């Protein structure tokens, strides 16, 4: 799994919005430590958390399992353009069988499958991958029908955009130890992809200081 | 699949809302044909389609594939509580093998899988189902790990709540022949599950 | 201000929804006290908050000031149909002057204005109300223009619908002492209008 | 009224998003003629219009009326941070009267009021402004109470963010001849503040 932050809204956009409520520009730093500190003090007060919505982040996500896509898509206050299995499963036509399950076929399978910490499941996923490319390549069955045999370990790719407020929500919900392992990884990857200057607005989301049982 | 409308907002909620913008209550016929056509007429003037949002429908959907869930979840202006593979895959631990593919095992497999119009794909789905069961039952692997080998054709179950405005959007987009067959079927099942008196509001959005 | 709950989703709906997640129906008592206990329990766990969304409330709000409407419409996850000033200001076309500010007039003025806890501002509102009446009655000036001289204490009427999850968020924010006094009343009024058994889902929001 | 686009998402963020769906990266020309044509073509196909949501526009709106704020706040798929009358009304505590009304005092009133195409209604606004000032100055009454005598023509200031998809919707709904004049102006203004490169994505929405 690889996550990249393709674009982000400059920090002061948020400080400029906050001061607009109280008309306290006279105390503006134009992006100085005072303004930055303001976004964190006001932006984190629930009644005024909406101020962080002005901050947007354009990410790219590679290698996420479709099973994890099921969960990512539930965060409805965000935008995504996802690789369609309906429009792209043909990618398995000109591909060699993944069986027998030898050392080099397993590695080849990783291009299309997300492996987890259990050799047997990974094996089964590859068996599902093989049967899938058999339907698509050897019997030219259409994507719309063949997709039904595809394992959720199958890899997806997506462009993902989300504002700061919704992102704190995502990180709080997914960095939690109650979330699927892969999703916890997505959460961290997202945070890490974030520009150093903005991370202070999301750090406490990985700490769970209000509900510590999540770590 | 199976869809049932467990509850819906009475039509007069929307006609009363509409008449509030203009305070045109004197024209109300108490939830009669006038108020009914008012909902459809004003509800279709784009600048006032929000008025339809007051209408809410609570559905129960049984038999939808995970692959179809993947698409349904993309309609954001809606609420849903879905059966979790992370919390319910232990349902395969003590079940009988799905192989061979005799009639009783295929019937049992249909309780867990959606079959499409291709005998080979379904055979494959049943094979993926069996491996999933084997991972869960004998190798006793935990849900968070085994769910990765689960085939998207696995059946899901969920409660689905959406308002009239978001529903028209769904029916329009998913009844299109551009949509996945299962989704087209979903749109139709959603429509057929709607109380008769309300269908006139969504009829124009179907097909 | 007056608030009325015209319709609401039955409780067992969120009850049936939560159980769909774990497929724990055998434990259900058909909306009983055990299922009712469930809604509040799981409903308060943040990762399952979404289960409260299946519950929808259809309210009618009378007498709210436009100044408060300014704040209420900022809650984006709700639906509303509001009396339009652009479309209904002629309601003043045929009304007798509100001056002098005697007591019988201060009373009539209340039919169109929200009075607060201060005689002087209320007086200014009537004067503003009177000047608005003049623009509309004597000079017959269009609504789109005359509306600019309307005091924010002018009353509005609206159909308001919102789900449990968003309502909790509302009651919590607007019942705070940090909230404009009128909004605090609105929160209390929405809570009081709720059917008996639904009120436990929102009780703590007022603390 | 003044509008400034403080920041925006580069176009290829959208073309990269679209291409991700079909994995058609090979035909990309890195935000060139091809990718631009792609946004306009795919981005306007309803089933794929969500691809435009990736473009975000950060604006600044100066001198908009509260009457207009009332309608602007109804577009819930957008973000806004608005000047608060509850926190900033004391700005009238040190201003001289606007009475008697005269070329000089009217001019001064424009600093706090939005004027319209009707001198009588503008005059009535200043009179409303004078009373609001009095409540705040002469009697030092709290903003929460005084604000009730404020005319909807009072000026506001806010930071406004919204994505391409929601913006097309807004421009279509507000540039319309059915919308209040000021909103038509805000629509035109927002569109003009956009960078030329992005205007071809909104031109058909406007007029
Ligand atoms: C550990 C874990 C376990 C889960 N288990 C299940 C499960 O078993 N079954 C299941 O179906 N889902 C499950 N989910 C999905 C989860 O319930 C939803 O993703 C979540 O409820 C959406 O809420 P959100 O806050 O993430 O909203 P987002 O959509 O990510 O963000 C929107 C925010 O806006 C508000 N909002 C948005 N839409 C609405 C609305 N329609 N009504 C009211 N407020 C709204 C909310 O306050 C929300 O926080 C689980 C998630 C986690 C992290
Ligand atoms: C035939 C078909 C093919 C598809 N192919 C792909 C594909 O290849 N890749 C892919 O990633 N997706 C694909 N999708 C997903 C689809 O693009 C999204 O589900 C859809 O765009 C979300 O828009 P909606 O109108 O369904 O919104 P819903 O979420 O169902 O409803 C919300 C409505 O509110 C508005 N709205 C909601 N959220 C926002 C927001 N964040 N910004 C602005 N306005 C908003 C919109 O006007 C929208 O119509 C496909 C869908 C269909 C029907
Ligand atoms: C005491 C008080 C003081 C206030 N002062 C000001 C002020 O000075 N200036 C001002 O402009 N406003 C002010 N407001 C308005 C307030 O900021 C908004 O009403 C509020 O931000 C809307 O947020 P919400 O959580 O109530 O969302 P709702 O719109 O009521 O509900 C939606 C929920 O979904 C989520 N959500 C919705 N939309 C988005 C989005 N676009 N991005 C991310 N998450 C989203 C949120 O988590 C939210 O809780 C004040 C409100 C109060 C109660
Ligand atoms: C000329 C004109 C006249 C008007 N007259 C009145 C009037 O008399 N009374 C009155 O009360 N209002 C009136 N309005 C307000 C208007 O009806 C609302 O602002 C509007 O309906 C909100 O819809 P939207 O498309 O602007 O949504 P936005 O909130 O701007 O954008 C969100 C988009 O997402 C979708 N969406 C968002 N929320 C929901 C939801 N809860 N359910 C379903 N889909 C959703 C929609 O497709 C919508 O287009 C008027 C507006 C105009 C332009
Ligand atoms: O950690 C979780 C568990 C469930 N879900 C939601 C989204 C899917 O629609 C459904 C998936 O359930 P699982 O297959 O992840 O168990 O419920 C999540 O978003 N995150
Ligand atoms: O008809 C479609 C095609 C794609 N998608 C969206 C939602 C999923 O996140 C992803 C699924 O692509 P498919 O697996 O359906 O091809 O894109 C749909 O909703 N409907
Ligand atoms: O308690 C408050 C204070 C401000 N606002 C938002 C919504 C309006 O757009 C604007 C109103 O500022 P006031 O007129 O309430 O001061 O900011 C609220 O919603 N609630
Ligand atoms: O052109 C209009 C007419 C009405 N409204 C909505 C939003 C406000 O809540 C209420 C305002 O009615 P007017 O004051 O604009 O007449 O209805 C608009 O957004 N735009």
């Amino acid at each position: 799994m690889e996550v990249i932050c393709k674009h982000y809204t400059p920090l002061d956009i948020a400080s400029q919005a906050i001061r607009t409520c109280w008309q306290s520009f006279e105390y503006s730093d134009d992006g100085g430590c005072k303004d930055k500190e303001l976004i964190h003090r006001v932006g984190n007060i629930f009644r005024h958390s909406s101020t962080l919505e002005h901050l947007y982040y354009n990410f790219e996500i590679k290698g996420l399992s479709r099973g994890a896509l099921q969960e990512l898509s539930r965060h409805r206050i965000a935008s995504l353009s996802v690789k369609s299995s309906r429009y792209t499963l043909r990618e398995l036509k000109e591909v060699e069988s993944f069986l027998p399950l030898n050392e080099t076929n397993l590695e080849r399978a990783k291009e299309f499958l997300v492996f987890v910490d259990n050799e047997k499941v990974n094996a089964m996923s590859v068996l599902a991958l093989e049967n899938l490319r058999i339907l698509l390549s050897e019997h030219n069955i259409k994507n719309d029908l063949a997709k039904y045999a595809m394992p959720e370990s199958y890899k997806t790719h997506l462009a993902y955009s989300i504002n700061a407020r919704s992102l704190q929500n995502f990180l709080t919900l997914r960095s939690s130890n109650k979330a699927l392992k892969e999703m916890q990884d997505l959460a961290k990857a997202l945070f890490d992809a974030l520009p150093g200057e903005h991370q202070y607005l999301f750090e406490d989301c990985l700490k769970h200081l209000e509900h510590h049982h999540h770590h």
